[PDB]
DNA sequence: CCGCCTTAC
DNA sequence: ATGAAGCCAAGGCGTCCTGTAAGGCGG
């Protein structure tokens, strides 16, 4: 099991959310940032201790008090503007229903098999409804969301027949999976995705807009550039910018973008299938929780996706009997699922 | 202790302070400001003496008769304008609760019992007082409050229902923390902070605004641009009506209302919340790590307030004021890492 | 402590006589002497 | 599991 | 079309520019 060269395509392509403020005078411009220098304090444990304690008096008092000036990228709401447009893009496909790569006629017949058999015995809605929870509730927004008065999501599906399905102040109204549940449109959506996953060349695209209401000179929060970057001390350049935004030109100006791959990991925040499961896990093979720097299914649970993917066969064999039990069988099959959906670097043996 | 990747996120969270003139026609434009370049003596030290010691030798008393010219950013009222009006928004959140990033099961789980024993032993009354005092004193003014005839701030929180909150002539009326607890809305207003921090995705918004009466074409005093390697007072600008204007800083009306901090060794005026309380005036650190009062010999003892927090009770001058400091750095802070 | 001073006085001079104002510190060939420091009134 | 390993405008 | 566009002097100092993570390979 598991060949040399085992590889998938992503089914969910998600990229970007561009920003735009809006006038009352009812007109959109690009969202516009600038580089700010600023004057902190000596705050950092190491300036004032060397190993593990005080060190002599090279950090004196009056040494611990020198103003150290540093650079940050620094976006807000424009004043007398009205509030935040933020655009955003998604292609749900059925790229899950083949490997991309070769090498087993066993695991490659094995695979297609328990995606049909999975289809056929619990239905896509779990996942569907789990992944369209997240992108009409501005789970996408990441952190814009916080400290906002209100804001309101307009997607429009493709392929489809009627009007743009609207979701107002999310904050209130749409808290629970049951309030997402009762509005007249939710089915159609949901069942569109099914038909995206369940069908072979099957596309549903969803341009999401969200309207972002923020108090006054309130600040943006888009993603950040990595700039693996060290040329000396004394001196490349006093300034080096700390927090360097991700930034496109949109109407020949520059503007945050909040990432593409960011905005993929929003919306993959589904894995809440694991060892103990207090909150929702990115979905990925080792279910990392990136702040609190751990791995809950760790390798050694037997609860990864390389130990559950080689029971495949196994779950071919309790998927053709009947019934399927609600406990933690029927979520090991969801997050395969949810991995075949993301992943596909399925190959370990060096890479 | 220290695990080597903990940080905090922001619990209170200021914007700019965008300045506006007020007619008396009650039209409001974009204050403006204009880079003059003037005249002065050769008044430095180190111009008419060399290194501690005498007259240079070429420093003649015509030679420093010379008038040396400056170039300086300059922010006055503009002539037969009613008064100045101040806007800006808070934001209270509890995010003080558990850390951004832990990096560490126990030191987390020990400084969310720790928030969680504080919060329940010692309301958030004093931190939620103390905070709000300075947002409705206009504190975040900083200068433009000295040498000022009247200044008035009228809060718009929400979560809220009801009339806007008003507080007149910050002279005369609001001096003391008892003028403060008067009327009507006070009590109202530090509760739903106090919640801020208590709930989890607890949220509190105020909208100040401040009105600024200053004598005939007064000098208005924004915040300064660091910007280094001519324009000696550069100031901060933002751009309203498609002109420029004068800010006073988003991290400086941050720093005005965490000058809560009056619990260092003796105590003289609150200083700015730090690890290692820095006064800006002397150049030295109160709380000095030889005190044991900066917050990294304090934090590292966070077991001692959690067994002394569990009984009956906590001395009101020593524990009460380092359990005090300690949220009020949480509230603020990041990152608090070593090695 | 504070005290604030509103100074107002009142010129009487000749028919059409010249007012003496502040002078620009100027960036500096050109012809150009006695450039006024101005502000904006109505 | 353990140590070896460099230079920058 | 007729002619010219004057000069003199200077350009201050003090202080600082954060920290964490993140190997291949042969043995």
């Amino acid at each position: 099991k598991l060949p040399t060269n085992l590889a998938y395509e992503r089914s969910i392509d998600p990229s970007d959310v561009c920003f735009f403020v809006v006038w009352p005078d009812d007109r959109k411009t690009p969202l516009t940032y600038n580089s700010r220098t600023l004057l902190g304090q000596m705050e950092a444990k190491s300036l004032a201790y060397d190993v593990s304690g005080q060190p002599i008096k090279s950090a004196t008092a009056e040494a611990l008090a020198q103003g150290n000036p540093h650079q940050v990228d620094f976006c807000h709401v424009p004043y007398g503007a009205s509030h935040i447009e933020c655009s955003f893009s998604v292609s749900f496909s059925s790229e899950l229903r083949q490997p991309y790569k070769c090498n087993s006629s066993k695991v490659k017949q094995t695979l297609v098999q328990l995606v049909e058999l999975y289809e056929t015995k619990i239905g896509w809605t779990e996942l569907a409804t789990r992944y369209l929870m997240n992108i009409c509730n501005g789970k996408w927004l990441w952190k814009n969301t916080r400290k906002a008065y209100c804001w309101n999501i307009v997607l429009t599906p493709w392929p489809w027949n009627g009007e743009k399905v609207g979701f107002e102040d999310i904050r209130t109204n749409y808290t629970s999976r049951q309030d997402f549940k009762n509005n007249k449109n939710w089915s159609a959506i949901v069942e569109m995705i099914k038909t995206a996953f369940s069908s072979t060349d099957g596309l549903a695209i969803f341009e999401v807009r969200a309207t972002l209401h923020l108090p006054t000179n309130a600040m943006v929060r888009p993603s950040q550039v990595f700039t693996e970057k060290e040329a000396a001390a004394a001196a490349a350049a006093a300034t080096q910018n700390s927090r360097v935004f991700q930034s496109t030109t949109i109407d020949g100006e520059r503007s945050p973008i909040l990432g593409a791959f960011k905005t993929g990991a929003a919306i993959a925040t589904i894995d809440d299938w694991y060892p103990e499961a207090t909150e929702p896990l990115r979905v990925g093979r080792f279910g990392v929780h990136r702040e609190d720097v751990t791995c809950y299914r760790h390798p050694s649970t037997g609860k990864d996706f390389f130990s559950i993917l080689q029971q495949a066969e196994h779950y071919i064999e309790v998927l053709s009997a009947n019934k399927t039990p609600a406990q933690e069988t029927i979520n090991d099959m969801h997050f395969l699922m949810a991995n075949l959906i993301k992943g596909g670097m399925f190959q370990h043996k060096g890479d």
